[PDB]
């Protein structure tokens, strides 16, 4: 039965205008902005960019991934793609 989410938690993350894009909840560094109440830092693979998000936009990966893990052709998706199969809990900094 699922719990809240948790940084390392891995999803397929949805924006307006965007395709359900491979992400991460991330952590949230010492020192670092916090998100507002009610959202999470997510870490968008192949971008590697930050946005907050609430869990209405939050799909968990091993569910969705037959539908949303395909190609596309949006810049860093399909690099995306390939980091959160091969190396999700990696340094992209």
């Amino acid at each position: 039965m699922p719990h809240a989410f948790k940084p390392g938690d891995l999803v397929f993350a949805k924006m307006k205008g965007y395709p359900h894009w491979p992400a991460r909840i991330d952590d949230i560094a010492d020192g670092a902005v916090k998100p507002p109440p009610n959202k999470y830092p997510i870490f968008f693979f192949g971008t590697h960019e930050t946005a907050f998000l609430g869990p209405k936009d939050l799909f968990p990966y091993d569910k969705s991934k037959d539908k949303y893990g395909k190609p596309n052709k949006r810049k860093g998706f399909n690099e995306g793609l390939w980091e959160i199969q091969n190396n999700p809990h990696a340094s992209y900094s």
